[PDB]
């Protein structure tokens, strides 16, 4: 920790570390978005 | 047809083909163009 490890805190024995992380969230709702389009309809020409 | 087969024409079930041909016309007037020349008049020399 850059701010919490002050010279007054270090001189009392306190020394601080930060551990930031992200867990793996369980995919409780896998959503799917299906659509019928006409984008590749001109692909039937060759 | 590259133009008439669009993505919006094919989405309605329309698909276009072009059949361009040439009929064999009847020779109703064979024209003949007969002429006398002097190009082969110099052939009788050898």
């Amino acid at each position: 920790d850059p701010d919490l490890n002050s010279a007054s805190q270090l001189a009392q024995g306190k020394v601080y570390w930060n551990i930031r992380f992200t867990d793996v969230p369980p995919a409780e709702n896998p959503n799917f978005r299906v659509e019928v389009t006409d984008q590749w309809l001109t692909e039937v020409l060759d």
